[PDB]
């Protein structure tokens, strides 16, 4: 039963948490340790939660497992910080990564079985995995992290396009309209990382995302015209 295994992912992030902030309390090196193998635990028994998933059919399941995995990489990122270590923080790195991919195939996956709302939620999910990308650039300094923050971001704000695809297929207005207020949102997120960082990308790629708004919206005005 999937849902049960959910329960059981949820409750080993809880359980790496716990660890977590035990291991601040006391000071303790191995909790921290076994706080680190207890949220990659949870992200393995996730990640085979949403191979089940995509044979089953049931994009909810998969949906709920990826941000699980999402977490869980949040949670590397904390432990990453609080340790220091470098490996700790590259493995947030490629927890992360991983989860965009993931979220992709959740999104590919709601799209065959025709759900919108999936599909979106998963588009969302990627910009949190930018975002987070965007954090463990901010910590560990490297630049091929900043390089695939931004590449994911407007990744997401490309497969929004996708979704208000799905949405105008299945007549759903307010799901394109969001899934806009997605785009723009994304569009907003370059715009701010080009303001602090002063990026070179962050630039063109929002203004790439600032059309794609712009037409979209047009879109979205010519399916709720007819």
């Amino acid at each position: 039963d999937p849902e049960d295994e959910l329960k059981r992912v949820e409750k080993l992030v809880k359980e790496a948490e716990e660890l977590l902030r035990q291991a601040k309390e006391k000071g303790s090196e191995e909790d921290l340790e076994k706080a680190l193998r207890t949220a990659e635990e949870a992200a393995r028994e996730a990640k085979k939660v949403l191979e089940q998933a995509e044979k089953e059919g049931d994009p909810e399941v998969a949906l709920r497992a990826v941000e699980l995995v999402v977490r869980v990489a949040e949670l590397l990122l904390r432990i990453a910080k609080e340790s220091g270590s470098e490996e700790a923080l590259e493995r947030a790195l490629r927890v992360a990564e991983e989860a965009a991919r993931l979220a992709k195939r959740v999104l590919e996956l709601a799209e065959k079985q025709g759900d919108p709302e999936v599909a979106l939620r998963a588009v969302e999910l990627v910009v949190r995995v930018a975002e987070l990308l965007l954090r463990i650039a901010k910590e560990s300094g490297s630049e091929e992290a900043l390089e695939r923050a931004l590449r994911v971001a407007e990744e997401a704000a490309r497969l929004a396009k996708r979704v208000l695809e799905l949405a105008e297929k299945q007549g759903d207005p307010e799901v394109a309209r969001r899934a806009v207020e997605l785009v723009k949102r994304v569009a907003e997120l370059l715009e701010r990382i080009a303001r602090e960082s002063g990026s070179e990308e962050a630039k063109e790629r929002a203004e790439r995302v600032r059309e794609e708004a712009r037409e979209l919206q047009e879109r979205v005005k010519e399916l709720r015209e007819r």
